[PDB]
């Protein structure tokens, strides 16, 4: 297991633009598009990313293109932020990915939000961070995925997606 079919199990792959949990224009594999209530402005950041007219439709390649993208992009954003580097940096390489996915799915500035969790992980109190993990809207608006990713934390192991 690794990051990517981590990710790709949480998100899905869709290759038309959907809503997501939260009723946002999105595509591909959790690609948010825009926050606007618009299908055309939706097109329009569908366009703009793929680089062609795709008229809301896009193939598997594309999909997987914006896909590595985030994954990428994820990644540098912990890197960058003094609250999220040194807790990914302290942690082991399952739980980086956890880390990744919280990151993936509500951006930098929500995950540097969780400051108690993260002080948490850091200092290895793992059954503490899960139980601060799960006092939040994250978990109560979608348990399922919260749940796999705080076991993830929890365990070190990839048992919550096995
Ligand atoms: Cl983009
Ligand atoms: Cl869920």
């Amino acid at each position: 297991m690794n990051i990517f079919e981590m990710l790709r199990i949480d998100e899905g792959l869709r290759l038309k633009i959907y809503k997501d949990t939260e009723g946002y224009y999105t595509a591909g594999a959790g690609h948010l598009l825009t926050k606007s209530p618009s299908l055309n402005a939706a097109k329009s950041e569908l366009d703009k990313a793929i680089g062609r007219n795709t008229n809301g439709v896009i193939t598997k390649d594309e999909a997987e293109k914006l896909f590595n993208q985030d994954v990428d992009a994820a990644v540098r954003g912990i890197l960058r932020n003094a609250k999220l580097k040194p807790v990914y940096d302290s942690l082991d390489a399952v739980r980086r990915a956890a880390l990744i996915n919280m990151v993936f799915q509500m951006g930098e500035t929500g995950v540097a939000g969780f400051t108690n969790s993260l002080r948490m992980l850091q200092q290895k109190r793992w059954d503490e961070a899960a139980v601060n993990l799960a006092k939040s809207r994250w978990y109560n608006q979608t348990p399922n995925r919260a749940k796999r990713v705080i076991t993830t934390f929890r365990t070190g192991t990839w048992d919550a997606y096995k």
